[PDB]
RNA sequence: GAUCGAUCGAUCGAUCGAUCC
C-alpha cells in the first residue's frame, strides 16, 4: 500500500521533470515506479495516449517487473508488454512500442533499433524509468540512450522529450577522493541523466531503515602459511620448467621486460601471458621446425599458466583441491595430444606427484585463512543455527574448492553446498543474506554482519576509503539537494554540452582497409587456416568462412552451453583439425538455414604475404582489412 | 559480439567475475 515513504520519494518525480531517486530497498522502488506511471498516465487528458518505458538490465528483474506490471496495471485497461532477446526475433518491434503503453523492453534492443533505423526519435515515449541507473557512466546500453537524448535535445530538433526520471539504489562515487571530486561525479551522472531533483529520504526518517540491510563490519587480518611445502615443489617444477623451455627460445627473459617475478602471484600470470603472446609471432622461414617450437612454447606456457592457477589456489583454497585441479587438467590435457613434449611434462608431473601427494595429506599443513573461516563459522551457526551465509570469491575456480573443502571437513557438517536446502551459499557476484563473508573479495534478518578474511591490509584499506567514499557522497548529495533548481539545471547544461563536445570530438573516421590478402594460422600450430579473401562479415559483428577448403580444416565438438543471439543458433564448436592441436577456432552456428562456423580473430595469428610479418589482434575492430558482407546468394 | 566492476602491469595491455544482444 502506498505510504508517506513512497509519497516522499515519488513527490519530485510527479512534477513533471526527470529525477535521480535512490532507495536502498528493491520493494520501495517497484511500488514508487508504479505509482509514478499511475500518476503520469492518468494526468493526460482524454485524446492524448501515454508509452512510458522501463529499462531493465537483466532478464529476471525484466520478468519481475513485467509479472508486477501486469498484475497491477489490470483494471485500467493498460497494454503491457516486454521484448527481451528471446522475443524480437523477426517481431514487430515498432508494431509493438506503438500499439502498447507500457512496455518493458531491454536497453539493448532500444540501441539497436536506435542504430537500424527503428524507432527513429525518442518522442515517441512519455516516460523514461532507468533501473538501476547508476551505470549510465561509459559505453553502457543506458549511456547509449541517453547519448542519443542529448543529441536529440541539443541538436535543436527537440520536440515532445520523455521524462528520464531513473531509479537505482547507490549514487556511487567511484574514483573520487575529496568532496569536491565526489560532487563532480555526482553531478557528470546527474548530467548524463538530465535531471535536476535528486529525491531521497529527508523528512520520514522514521520507517526507513526498518526493513534497510544495515550491515556490520568485522574485518579479521590474518597471516599467510609458513610451511610452503607444495608451495616449494609447484616452484622447483616451474623453475626446471622454464629452464628446459629456454632450449628453444634463448630470449625468452628479453620478450617480457618488467621486473623480478614470484611464483604465485598475478604479475607471474600476466609474464606468462606476454612471453607468449610475444612468442606466438615466431617468423622462422623454415615453416615446418617454426610449428614444432611454437606448439613446445605454447604448451610449456599453458603449463606454467596452470601451475600458477594451482599455486594462487593453493594459497587461497585447501592445497588438495589445487592438486586435484592440477591432476584434472593433465587428465583432460593427456587425451589431447602424445607428443614427446606433452610425454615429458606427464611424466615429471607423475614423478613429482608421489610427494605432491604425500605434502598434501599432511594434516599440518592447513591454511590458517580456512583455519578462521571454519572458527567463525562454527561460532556464528553455534550463536544461531538457521543462519543462511553468502560467501563471494574472486576466481570461480574456488567456488568448487571451498565446496569441496565444506563437504570434506569433518568440524562443519551442519553446511550444505550452495554453488551458484542450501544453508551456505558460495558464488562469485550478485534473499535473506544473514551473513556474508568476503573472502579475499574485493537482504533481510536483520541484525546481520560482513566478515572480511584478507591476508593484506590493502584491501582493509580500500574498504576503509569505500566507506568514506560513501560517507562523502551522503554528504554531497545533500549539499546538492541545498542547491537550487536553476544554477543546478545550467550547470548540468554546461556539463551536458561539453560531454557531446568532447563525444562528436572522439569520432575516429573509417580507416583505410588493407586491401593485402593475409592469411590467418593458428595459435598452438601456425597452419594455415583461411586467407582474408574468404572472411565474410555478417552483421558488422561476426565473421564467417565460406570456402570449402577450410570446411575440413576443422572439427566439430558438441557445445556444453548453446544458445541463441537474436540472430543465429549454436550448434557445435570448432576446434582445429591437426595431429595434437585441438586449438579452439570459433564456434558452429546457423544464421537462417545454412551452418556457418564463425571464427574469432582472438584466437589466429595475421600474416601478411608481401611483407611475412605475424601480428596478433584481440577483436575484430582491430582488424582493419576488407570486411566483405556476407551475401547469401553465394553459399 | 559488446558492456560493466575488481586486481595487476607498462593513456594502453593481461587475468577474473557478471550482464546483454
Ligand atoms: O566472435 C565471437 C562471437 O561472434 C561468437 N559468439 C559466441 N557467443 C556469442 C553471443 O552470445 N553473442 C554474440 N553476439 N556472439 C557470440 O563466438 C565468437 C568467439 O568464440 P568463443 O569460443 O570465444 O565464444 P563461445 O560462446 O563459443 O565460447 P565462450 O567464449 O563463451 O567460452
Ligand atoms: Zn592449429
Amino acid at each position: 500500500k502506498p505510504r508517506n515513504y513512497q509519497l516522499e520519494l515519488a513527490l519530485p518525480a510527479m512534477k513533471g521533470k526527470n529525477t535521480i531517486i535512490c532507495a536502498p530497498t528493491g520493494c520501495g522502488k517497484t511500488f514508487v515506479s508504479l505509482l509514478i506511471c499511475e500518476h503520469h498516465l492518468k494526468k493526460f487528458p482524454q485524446g492524448q495516449k501515454g508509452k512510458v518505458v522501463f529499462f531493465a538490465n537483466q532478464i529476471p528483474v525484466y520478468e519481475q517487473q513485467k509479472s508486477v506490471f501486469s498484475k497491477y496495471f489490470e483494471r485500467h485497461g493498460y497494454r503491457v508488454t516486454g521484448i527481451s532477446g528471446a522475443t524480437a526475433e523477426n517481431v514487430p518491434v515498432e508494431q509493438i512500442v506503438e500499439n502498447n503503453d507500457i512496455i518493458i523492453l531491454t536497453p539493448q534492443i532500444l540501441v539497436n533499433n536506435l542504430k537500424k533505423g527503428t524507432i527513429p526519435s525518442l518522442s515517441i515515449f512519455t516516460l523514461m524509468i532507468f533501473d538501476e541507473c547508476h551505470n549510465t557512466s561509459k559505453q553502457h546500453p543506458y549511456n547509449m540512450i541517453m547519448f542519443n537524448y542529448l543529441d536529440q535535445k541539443l541538436g535543436g530538433s527537440s520536440g515532445p522529450l520523455p521524462q528520464v526520471i531513473g531509479l537505482t539504489a547507490s549514487v556511487g562515487v567511484g574514483d573520487a577522493k575529496n568532496t569536491d571530486e565526489a560532487l563532480d561525479y555526482i553531478c557528470k551522472l546527474c548530467a548524463s541523466l538530465d535531471a535536476s531533483v535528486i529525491a531521497t529520504v529527508k523528512h520520514n526518517l522514521e520507517e526507513l531503515e526498518q526493513v534497510v540491510y544495515k550491515p556490520q563490519k568485522f574485518f579479521r587480518k590474518v597471516e599467510s602459511r609458513i610451511s610452503d611445502k607444495f608451495k616449494y615443489i609447484i616452484a622447483q617444477l616451474m623453475r626446471d620448467t622454464e629452464s628446459l623451455a629456454k632450449r628453444i627460445c634463448k630470449d625468452l627473459e628479453n620478450l617480457s621486460q618488467i621486473q623480478n617475478r614470484e611464483f604465485g602471484t598475478q604479475k607471474y600470470e600476466q609474464w606468462i601471458v606476454t612471453v607468449q603472446k610475444a612468442c606466438m609471432v615466431f617468423q622462422m622461414p623454415d615453416k615446418d621446425e617454426e610449428s614444432r617450437i611454437c606448439k613446445a612454447l605454447f604448451l610449456y606456457t599453458s603449463h606454467l599458466r596452470k601451475y600458477n592457477d594451482a599455486l594462487i589456489i593453493s594459497e587461497h583454497a585447501r592445497m588438495k583441491d589445487a592438486l586435484d585441479y592440477l591432476k584434472d587438467f593433465f587428465s583432460n590435457v593427456r587425451a589431447a595430444g602424445f607428443d614427446e613434449i606433452e610425454q615429458d611434462l606427464t611424466q615429471r608431473f607423475e614423478e613429482k606427484l608421489q610427494e605432491l601427494e604425500s605434502v598434501s595429506r599432511d594434516p599440518s599443513n592447513e591454511n590458517p585463512k580456512l583455519e578462521d573461516l571454519c572458527f567463525i563459522l562454527q561460532e556464528e551457526y553455534h550463536l544461531n543455527p538457521e543462519t543462511i551465509t553468502i560467501l563471494f570469491v574472486k576466481t570461480r575456480a574456488l567456488v568448487d574448492a571451498l565446496k569441496n573443502w565444506i563437504e570434506g571437513n569433518p568440524k562443519l557438517s551442519f553446511l550444505k553446498p550452495g554453488i551458484l536446502d542450501h544453508n551456505i551459499l558460495i558464488a562469485t557476484s550478485v534473499a535473506q543474506c544473514n551473513l556474508v563473508i568476503l573472502y579475499e573479495y574485493v537482504g533481510r534478518a536483520r541484525g546481520s554482519k560482513c566478515f572480511l578474511l584478507t591476508s593484506n591490509a590493502g584491501v582493509i584499506e580500500k574498504e576503509q576509503i569505500n566507506m568514506y567514499k560513501e560517507k562523502m557522497m551522503n554528504d554531497s548529495i545533500l549539499r546538492l539537494q541545498t542547491w537550487d533548481e536553476a544554477v543546478f539545471r545550467e550547470k548540468i547544461l554546461h556539463i551536458q554540452t561539453h560531454e557531446k563536445f568532447i563525444r562528436d570530438s572522439q569520432e575516429k573516421p573509417k580507416p583505410v582497409p588493407d586491401k593485402e590478402n593475409k592469411k590467418l594460422l593458428c595459435r598452438k600450430c601456425k597452419a594455415l587456416a583461411c586467407y582474408t579473401a574468404d572472411v565474410r562479415v555478417i552483421e558488422e559483428c561476426h565473421y564467417t568462412v565460406l570456402g570449402d577448403a577450410f570446411k575440413e580444416c576443422f572439427v566439430s565438438r558438441p557445445h556444453p552451453k548453446p544458445k541463441q543471439f537474436s540472430s543465429f543458433e549454436k550448434r557445435a564448436k570448432i576446434f582445429c583439425a591437426r595431429q595434437n592441436c585441438s586449438h579452439d577456432w570459433g564456434i558452429h552456428v546457423k544464421y537462417k538455414t545454412f551452418e556457418i562456423p564463425v571464427i574469432k580473430i582472438e584466437s589466429f595469428v595475421v600474416e601478411d604475404i608481401a611483407t611475412g610479418v605475424q601480428t596478433l589482434y584481440s577483436k575484430w575492430k582491430d582488424f582493419h582489412f576488407e570486411k566483405i558482407p556476407f551475401d547469401p546468394a553465394e553459399m
